[PDB]
């Protein structure tokens, strides 16, 4: 699925990711934006031959399993297919234990590169939170 900005913005602090560890909503807005443009169904191959999946592009290397990344870890103990699902709930499960890996939401290079520094409440106006 596609979402609204204001609709996955919801979806994400229903699910608790407002706050988590510190980053405002607008942050993980943000990083959906510019990592998947919202779309639950992103898939996109890295040079390594890991593979990133769903709305916050969680990387098959360490994170999920998908049987075709000989070596990888499979840390948030969850088949990559599960992060492409319409409900984000996987994904944010995921991605919570991501941020608290020590690096923060560094570890995604579209956030790092695009929305951390920037005003990104600019992400939730409007949005009926």
């Amino acid at each position: 699925k596609v979402f609204g900005r204001c609709e996955l913005a919801a979806a994400m602090k229903r699910h608790g990711l407002d706050n988590y560890r510190g980053y405002s909503l607008g942050n993980w807005v943000c990083a959906a934006k510019f990592e998947s443009n919202f779309n639950t169904q992103a898939t996109n191959r890295n040079t390594d031959g890991s593979t990133d999946y769903g709305i916050l592009q969680i990387n098959s290397r360490w994170w999920c399993n998908d049987g075709r990344t000989p070596g990888s870890r499979n840390l948030c103990n969850i088949p990559c297919s599960a992060l492409l699902s319409s409900d984000i709930t996987a994904s944010v499960n995921c991605a919570k234990k991501i941020v608290s890996d020590g690096n923060g939401m560094n570890a995604w290079v579209a956030w790092r590169n695009r929305c951390k520094g920037t005003d990104v409440q600019a992400w939730i106006r409007g949005c009926r939170l």
